[PDB]
């Protein structure tokens, strides 16, 4: 309602948008509770197949915790504020939809680990990211220390973040930080395309998917493989199963209903 | 052997090969009984140093199940065949010689999970690959989910996976997915020279390599330091670290003999 | 003494593997001296960041020393690899981040001392491998399980099984090395990004450290709360108060580890 806004106008889709542009989108505990309000809506809507997660404007995606409010408070609220910003990025992670990070500006600290808790990302050629914390005398405390190296590396995920350093939208994608960059004024445009794609597939399948793969990862492959097999199990009983090989069959397009 | 050709050629290396060029390689059952066979011929094989696993023809090293024999099977057929495919994965990997793909050609759903049963992978700059499953209303079934993750990362992964979207050699090379890109007119010369190179290292020490390497990168480096430390073991009495020795003194080819 | 140990900048130490003439290789002598600077700077507060790297412009590391192996049998190589093995352990577990300064070439041993720094930066020329399988033996200091875990299975299962060694320009490709510049720069380089990490929160650098390199090892859960008590350990400190005063003040903070 006051410090994010949702989009419903494209079909099985809905964009949240951090909207607190004179702060650049920094994360304050209102924020947080409006955000964490809509993810417990979201896990519920059976006809949302993809979530897309962005900042208004043009200058940030999302600067971080909000370093006024943290100014100003306490250790015991300090530990309540940093329990709250890590509940919320599990609560991204866990969504059944897959979630889509587009980074339309500056993304430092919290904006860093907001997008990791994020499936995948795409940026503008003009965002930046980075791991500032550090540099504040503190570290990343809503999974940056551990998301960050499982997705590119712990060789590189050290030098972000022990040197706490700004990185290009192009730096990012060569380390493997953001999947996708684009031109400033096409990332909406290429966020929605992507996830209409993924949309127009098996909504049963892609839930199960990002399930297995988001569980399995963390363990063992013998394990894992375990996981994946018991995952698929949800697939052979429904009807869209049918539908893809039908449409195989009759040479179209298939249609899917998530049953 | 009527779907798959297998040629012992080039000495210590064995190179099998797909062989329904008119079903674009696809895995049928009658395919996937003669490849187990092969599989468990080649795990006691000594002689034996390299596998190269390729498709016949120019389109496709494999296009992943055979959909034509899956249409209409009931529930008990179904988790038969996907048991069938896993299995098949799972023996590829466990080899005890370096195993090599050779992706001649279109590589889709359990043709690209083919090639991540494999140690490493060239693919021709002519091939696609991708895991196509979610826009069937299926999930990889045969590993895609767990070995996609592990070598490229999860991000990555994840994207491939909810889009089911195909990828140029190209872009496979970019993202790690394949170690090599060649012409496919030059795949199989080049497959066989670094299938020649392996086979001419210590085969011991080659395949306590795959053994430390495919099991250490499963659990925390702690432990995987102590699995390395007992592989280390089994080379260190052996007459081919001996020889190693002699000839690096000699300043000439040193001759391996698996002892 | 076979290595040297000097204060390039204030809080970052540099230690040069001294043994041009014998391709910087780790003979037990060397590896005793670096054991004990290793066990020196554990306990130090004022270094906040090492850079790692071998004189001249030929070598980095090349590995175990070829004439003091050459007169050694199965009992005599152990003890060696022992105390290889036992020094990539303290270069991880140091609290201060080890950069290594890649200079030439670095192999076996070498190689696996770069892997077990927290991050490498590389001259133009360098080069990088673990040759091992070549001689009939494997990396025996954690370069199968360092290597794949920097660059992913697949890579190095291919660099592993062929032996091959690489340039600093491919190396940067798979991301086994994180920088590379040209050979004249190298050290400045070094020194450039280790002031960097010198000037942050001492006490949040060294958790950092600590976060990454235990979390990585287990799933992601674990490692969030691995975290989360990281995270405590710079909550009541002097130095974060003076981050969010430094940054109030837009000025240079100083931090002082407390
Ligand atoms: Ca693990």
């Amino acid at each position: 309602l006051q410090n994010i806004s949702v989009d419903y106008a494209t079909p099985h889709v809905v964009k949240i948008s951090l909207n607190r542009e004179r702060q650049a989108n920094s994360l304050s505990l209102a924020l947080l509770e409006e955000l964490q309000n809509i993810l417990t809506q979201i896990n519920e809507e059976a006809n949302t197949r993809v979530v897309i997660l962005t900042g208004a404007g043009e200058k940030a995606f999302c600067a971080g915790a909000d370093l006024k409010e943290r100014a100003g408070m306490n250790e015991e609220q300090v530990r309540h504020a940093v329990s709250m910003i890590r509940t919320t990025m599990e609560m991204v992670e866990q969504l059944p939809q897959p979630v889509i990070a587009a980074i339309n500006g500056i993304a430092l600290g919290g904006g860093t680990e907001l997008s990791l808790a994020c499936d995948f990302r795409i940026a503008a050629e003009s965002a930046s990211l980075g791991l500032t914390e550090t540099t504040l005398a503190i570290i990343p405390g809503a999974g940056g220390t551990q998301r960050l190296p499982r997705l590119i590396g712990v060789g590189r995920a050290k030098e972000l973040i022990y040197t706490g350093r700004r990185i290009s939208a192009q730096e990012a994608k060569e380390y493997g930080l953001v999947e996708f960059v684009v031109p400033v004024h096409l990332l909406e445009e290429k966020a929605i395309e992507i996830a209409e794609k993924i949309a127009s597939n098996g909504p049963i399948a892609v839930r199960l998917a990002k399930e297995a793969i988001s569980n399995g990862i963390q363990v063992d492959l013998h394990t894992g493989l375990q996981m994946e097999k018991q995952a698929y199990e949800g697939v052979i009983h429904t009807k869209d199963r049918l539908e893809g090989l039908q449409a195989f069959k009759e040479k179209r397009t298939p249609m899917y209903k998530g049953e």
